[PDB]
């Protein structure tokens, strides 16, 4: 249908967050809500390009797991609108303000996380880029996944980068497999509480060696009270050989399994 | 876009609610939905029509606090999945199981169920059966307004229609300003607990008697600690007359403000 806001309407807000490529404002419309706009006033033939792709995908999502889209607005300046999260990336509890979830809650925001990723492939979209500072813990319950990133449209989460990525296949190295990497990368967050390869300073040592199977995450650090079901789960997610990894449905399935028979 | 899913993909479970016209299952697609069919094998050449008019409003909605529609399924048996909401309908927790929320709680399920109405007549779209028994109270946390109705396509919720609506103007006595006067008698509950009318039991005279203006909800029932800018808030949304009822981005805002000054 159409989603195009008319100008005028919304409220923009507070600033939150300032990249290389767009600006992120909390604005009012219908309630709080997220703006995200260019702020470039020259829209660049690519830029008005990747508008186009965002605004195209996030039309296409409609899941209680996926950032809301509101709409967009192509009048005075580009701009997104998406409902506005409370809270703070899984990112920032883990590794910033270090909270400390309870095992049940963990492989919760798993479920969560891997529910969302379920749909997005569904839909035949990749995300490219799912990492914790992607996956949003709303009400500090609910797990919203999106793309809060501004550096990129350089940059670079190799963290997350299965070894194909960050080496070099024919144009398109992403995948569902590539997804299903990242989200292991996320699994080892949370169970581990801390991000990959924190022992080595150099980008393009872990860069390198990452490319070439010499290393990998030190699975030996999850939490002691860390299913085995997980650990498991985790390890098959990071296989360095892309088509070694599963694919979400079967992803989910496994920690649904790991769900039922943990309260106890 | 395309919001089809395709046979055998929705997994109906346990069944909800029957009704006159429609079932409701908790149903499985990408996690935890909502399904809502005919379950009448025959199409009627009405029925047909009312499930394009519903999914044709709910495609046009994408505000947190309006239900989630997720998509529609013309395969094997007409059918709509909306997001599942955990809890129980505001209408529930008043009358039912007798919630008791803080003064706060309240204010501010009326500042979403506001907000979800504003966004509501900003799409034109005008519900015209608003009611507590259709404000869902998500995680007992953030209202989702939606039509939970299923007797409809005889029955009636009185208790929330306008006295134009319960006589019988011209053809359609509904708009923005009859969604108002609900919103007033959802006010009414929140702040007295209570439900209009509740020391006479005839319908037909408190039809009779609303719709000529001799019956009004009584609001000297308020909670003593209901501020005075809500109490008037509720008055002018109650208004008898049509035209004296305010819009709900007045309503909002008159909300807003003071929901700011009231913590303290
Ligand atoms: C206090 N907390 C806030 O800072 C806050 C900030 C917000 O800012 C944002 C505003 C807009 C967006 N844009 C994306 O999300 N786009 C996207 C692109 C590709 C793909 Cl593939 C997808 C995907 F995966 F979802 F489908 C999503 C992201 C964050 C929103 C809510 N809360
Ligand atoms: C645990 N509690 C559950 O029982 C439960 C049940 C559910 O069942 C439902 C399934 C489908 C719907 N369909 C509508 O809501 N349609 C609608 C029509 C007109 C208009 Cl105007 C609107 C409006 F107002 F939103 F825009 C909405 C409603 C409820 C969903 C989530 N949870
Ligand atoms: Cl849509």
């Amino acid at each position: 249908d159409d989603w195009e806001i008319p100008d005028g309407q919304i409220t923009v807000g507070q600033r939150i967050g300032s990249g290389s490529f767009g600006t992120v404002y909390k604005g009012k419309w219908h309630g709080d809500v997220a703006v995200k706009m260019l702020n470039v006033t020259a829209p660049t033939p690519q830029q008005l390009q990747a508008f186009k792709n965002e605004v195209g995908v996030l039309r296409k999502t409609r899941h209680v797991n996926i950032l809301l889209f509101m709409g967009y607005s192509t009048a005075p300046q580009l701009a997104i609108v998406t409902q506005w999260c409370e809270g703070s990336s899984l990112y920032h509890h883990l590794h910033i303000i270090e909270t400390k979830f309870e095992m049940i809650k963990l492989i919760d925001i798993a479920r969560q996380t891997a529910q969302g990723m379920d749909y997005l492939h569904a839909k035949s979209i990749i995300h490219r880029d799912l990492k914790s500072n992607n996956i949003f813990l709303h009400e500090d319950l609910t797990v919203k996944i999106g793309d809060f990133g501004l550096a990129t449209v350089l940059s670079g989460s190799i963290l997350w980068m299965a070894p194909e990525v960050i080496r070099m296949q024919d144009k398109n190295p992403y995948s569902f497999q590539s997804d299903v990497y990242a989200f292991g990368i996320v699994l080892y967050e949370l169970m581990t509480g801390q991000l990959p390869y924190s022992n080595i300073n150099n980008r393009d040592q872990i860069i390198f060696m990452v490319g070439r199977g010499y290393l990998s995450p030190d699975l030996s650090k999850v939490r002691s009270n860390c299913p085995k079901a997980m650990k498991r789960l985790m390890a098959e997610c990071l296989k360095k050989k892309r088509d070694e990894r599963p694919l979400f449905p079967q992803i989910l399935a496994s920690i649904e399994l790991l769900a039922r028979s943990l309260p106890k």
